[PDB]
């Protein structure tokens, strides 16, 4: 159907978004850098940190994942002692009382990209353990505790799969694999995967995703348009509800990004409950900038957010 | 013919001369071993180790040291860490070539491993290739020509390539076995490769065999070697084993198998034309053992690891 079409969806959100607060977090103690794509705001003994993918703005293919700690409003400082990890678009989440973290390896052969598979840790924040890779050349992979303790795992084939595992010891590159399609009705023609699993006090999981499309530039050029999107899924059922926009690159302020074809790319890395109604919704933009953006809580109807990020 | 014959010759006619440990400052969680040659970065001593636990198995990095004493490094702390075992380092056509292997996992156990490759500025390390699935003891030299000889292990081989740009997977699997005449039952290889005043390469290396404990389990034996390749007929000369774990002081092992276990570094040359020999040490400390020079009738070391 024309509507459930990702451009026309993203039509509509432009028309009848509400404009509030949108800006760049300040990074600092790495001028050299770009920091974008982060994972969500975390604490570490009652401290927001933060995870940032680091790169110069013009080199491709040399990331790396850097620890930053909040030293003011919108303000980030490198932890300059802190492990630095050779991985692109870090996330993170809390497993049954240890930090879960990952993000993405990538192999060279003769200076060329030969693939990529995703790296996961485990443990307490302040010593992540490497213990498993997911299967080759599969990203956005997600973590998410369940109500039961068990663990949800989204999988991406681009095709949004989930499985539920026991425990962190079962998790390899066999049973990602072996995750089977969620319902894909609610999503059209959008091709995207998860970002931040939240559970809700309803067993629902609230996901704050990335769903994309195609559009071109004035040569015909490519531009991988993607957005900022959620929905909530009910693992009993295999169903989603409530799938929608939450923001695109021009939320945030006119700011240059990375390469042309990303000049309408934003990458999200998640939510944090604000002391009134409202969200704060933290994204990568334009591969340069990390930015914050208030929302309305995106998961209304579906129950609260009942885990956290606070180790 | 053995090299458990050749290793009990060794230990009844060496020269002992001095052998100590080097003491690294800033990590005091973490042993240091196995770590590249000494080098230098404007003038300064440093040098890159692998750091690990005692009690952790397979979660290795490796860490940049800075000269701050005789026989002493101190971390440096704002440097890139990388998360690789056994590092080693040359200077090819002006640039950096480091490495290290790569330890991949599933289920939380050990699935694979490869070697990765970085080149540039000894400040700014860019990874630019991996080895083949499976393969370790890669190491890079620079020729007389200005082409480059890699070592590999399938079985040690050789091959020349044009420089870093043809470097790759495929052409180090290529590589055609080196005369294995010399080596007689050894295995290992190469991890220090200089280029001499004659063309001939001096290889530092490490070659082992199988032992018995007391309650019949294994011991993994690795001895300190040299030997001298010539490119040109794919000869080696004058193969020797320079060290063993107990030319150092007594000191523990990170495991009981690992109690014969030495994983050499390489060679400075000293003042006096004799060398001081780096090596690993049963997997928890870095060693020097000052020896005789030992390519002897093969040429002087005309290259440099001086950044």
């Amino acid at each position: 159907r024309e509507e459930c079409t990702m451009v026309a969806k993203r039509k509509e959100f432009e028309r009848t978004k509400v404009i509030q607060e949108a800006v760049f977090l300040t990074f600092k103690g790495l001028d050299t850098h770009d920091v974008y794509n982060c994972c969500v705001p975390f604490t570490i003994n009652g401290t927001y940190h933060i995870f940032g993918r680091v790169e110069r703005r013009s080199e491709w293919v040399n990331s790396h994942v850097r620890l930053f700690c909040k030293t003011g409003h919108d303000e980030y400082t490198l932890v300059e002692h802190a492990m630095q990890y050779q991985l692109e678009d870090p996330f993170l989440v809390k497993i049954n009382g240890e930090a879960l973290f990952g993000g993405v390896r990538v192999t060279k052969d003769h200076g060329k990209v030969s693939g990529y598979v995703c790296d996961f840790y485990r443990g307490k924040i302040d010593d992540l353990h490497y213990f498993t890779s997911g299967p080759k050349n599969m990203k956005d992979i997600r973590l998410i505790g369940l109500a039961d303790g068990k663990i949800g795992v989204f999988s991406h084939h681009c095709v949004t799969g989930f499985i539920i595992i026991d425990s962190l010891d079962d998790l390899c590159s066999q049973v990602i694999d072996s995750a089977k399609p969620i319902d894909h009705t609610l999503f059209g023609d959008a091709w995207g995967g998860v970002n931040q699993p939240y559970l809700l006090s309803t067993g629902k999981i609230g996901c704050i995703s990335h769903h994309g499309y195609l559009d071109t530039d004035a040569n015909g050029e490519v531009i991988n348009v993607y957005c900022i999107t959620s929905f909530v899924y009910k693992p009993s059922t295999n169903t989603c509800y409530d799938y929608k926009i939450l923001g695109t690159k021009n939320c945030f302020p006119e700011y240059p990004a990375k390469a042309p074809k990303l000049i309408d790319c934003v990458f999200v890395s998640g939510i944090v409950m604000r002391e009134d109604g409202k969200c704060d919704l933290y994204s990568g933009v334009g591969d340069t900038q990390e930015g914050r953006m208030m929302i309305n809580y995106p998961f209304e109807g579906h129950g609260t957010i009942v885990d956290n990020v606070n180790f």
